[PDB]
């Protein structure tokens, strides 16, 4: 469910990297029900 941009669950981490110390706790346990296996894996592909 993607309503709008704030619709998106990237939005919590992508746009908000100076305020990502704290905020993040929902990304963290819903990464693992998203498969945190796709999560690892694919930050270990595509490296910044």
């Amino acid at each position: 469910s993607s309503l709008l941009e704030k619709g998106l669950d990237g939005a919590k981490k992508a746009v908000g990297g100076l305020g990502k110390l704290g905020k993040d706790a929902v990304e963290d346990l819903e990464s693992v029900g998203k498969g945190a296996v796709h999560d690892v894996k694919d930050v270990l592909d595509s490296v910044l």
